[PDB]
């Protein structure tokens, strides 16, 4: 078990995980994002997991998320900065 | 255990998931939602009668998404948006 | 053995008695239509116990998350306040 | 041995006690008509009051509790807001 | 197990949890803290953010399977506070 996690912006959106097994923990968006909708979703096909903003839902719990490496995370909309918590077993 | 997903909206209110178990995550909206309450239930048919079960309220500007915990289908389940305009996301893990 | 459960709360049916079997919750939320103000659901034991266990509001929190609720039968759910409908979520095991 | 239990926390009591035996949390959430303020939930032990939730009517009326297993006994306090607010759990021995 | 909890505030913005294991149970912010976002990260060098807070928006979070051996420093990137944290110290 190893802390893990990652930031997601517009200038980098995304970002890969590459036995092994990442736990999610947590999203949850920069004090300075943009005030509008922020989407992040598993690329393998992309399914979103989550949608935060600032002034409505700033963060999320993820819960019984477990993937098995390789996992791409985008930034499907926002500018960021949005950060995903993970254990990385 | 394959990461899964689908998207329900005005245009394909119904989502068919046709051992095997889905376990549910999250169910989120895209950014372009009409910002009005959506609702998203599983149906399934109940004494041979139609029953469903509503299983998340979300809106755009009041809450954009939901985790799901603990449910765990056994297919076939259909998901329907019973109201709203959609992109509305669920995620979840199909294990078999 | 398990099977998806669910039950609506609205002014017209204040109560839900759910009559080995365990219930397990998922979710608490509202319809689009239900009134814009505080809606309560408690669960309703003989000690008469209620216990509340979510506070919602379209406009402020339109749903809720149950975890590890697993209930033994009979139970009766209670809408304590508001107009409903509120619908709640569970999986019924045997 | 389970068996659902809950307390309400308000302004005239502010305290509750939960006096082998467990009490794990389901829900904090406040009643409909306390007052538009935060409230405040804590556990005490000897002190040693610790925050587990902070909710308001209109901005958060209520919140999940997770993995939250006590050991009797157990003080809740309600360190700010007029309540009522309950708490929802089971209680296991 | 011990329950356990600590705050964390613009004076004191960092706290450290020096086999032992600390299960996160919530985060949540003070009546009288600023209204603006608050963050906290666990830092190990590696600063990982875990939770977003705001009075206005949302005052607490339920933190699930978040479980730390020690030593685990957490610190408060953003916000006056306070800012409390509770856990289980196994």
């Amino acid at each position: 078990s190893l802390i893990w996690g990652c930031e997601l912006n517009e200038q980098n959106k995304t970002f890969e995980f590459k036995e092994h097994q990442l736990a999610l923990r947590t999203v949850c968006l920069g004090d300075k994002a943009k005030d509008e909708f922020h989407i992040v979703e598993i690329v393998t096909k992309s399914v979103p997991i989550a949608t935060l903003k600032p002034s409505i839902l700033p963060m999320a719990t993820m819960v019984g998320i477990e993937l098995t490496p390789p996992v791409t995370f985008r930034l499907k909309a926002g500018s960021g900065p949005l950060y995903i918590s993970g254990q990385h077993v």
